[PDB]
């Protein structure tokens, strides 16, 4: 499961290449993240000279994991990849462009920018 | 895996309610039925009194599995039960409602009737 220390595949263009979980937002006692959920991370790893630095503290929102989710209709939808977006306080995302594929939970957790951007969601 | 003597829910309104896989479809060698492989089946359960009767061997296509399937894109996706749709040899649903979401898999087996009454396709 994706908990401290984790790292994450960044799915934008933010100029963040790879981040380092340092915790799960949402309260005392969280520990696992999964699509939907906020991290603090540090940039392990980002294309030189961007807006974005190594080493640097970023939120960033899950929305792909490799342990997945189950739905209300019975389905399970689950990914290759742990990867995430780097967001703005306002749950914006900081790049202009998302990819891959992203699971529609996002939209019940606001994160409409997100989604609007993807290229699917599944 | 779902193979010869397995059990499969019936996903549509053809009176069938259970079937008992006796084979895959396919060639010599096939043993294990995936979303869009069709069994050859006995009907295990049916609503008395209907066009479809306990005993009878009918043909099927799986439409949802325990087991899923990993897409190009890097999904993954599963069910929370074996399903399967009774079938004429056009490959036309003998029902007329198909019940719970199908996988869009179906589509490349040229299941377009199924997946146009399908609920929803994931």
């Amino acid at each position: 499961m994706i908990q401290q220390e984790s790292r994450l595949k960044v799915a934008d263009n933010s100029g963040a290449r790879e981040v380092l979980v340092i915790k799960v937002l949402g309260g005392s006692g969280r520990r696992y993240a999964n699509i939907g959920d906020v991290v603090v991370a540090t940039v392990k790893d980002a294309t030189p000279g961007g807006v974005v630095k190594k080493g640097q503290v970023v939120k960033a929102v899950v929305v792909r994991t490799k342990r997945g989710v189950r739905r209300p209709d019975g389905s399970y939808i689950r990914f290759d990849e742990n990867a995430c977006v780097i967001i703005r306080d306002d749950k914006s995302p900081r790049g202009t462009r998302i990819f891959g594929p992203v699971a529609r939970e996002l939209r019940d957790k606001d994160f409409m920018k997100i989604i609007s951007l993807a290229p699917e969601v599944i």
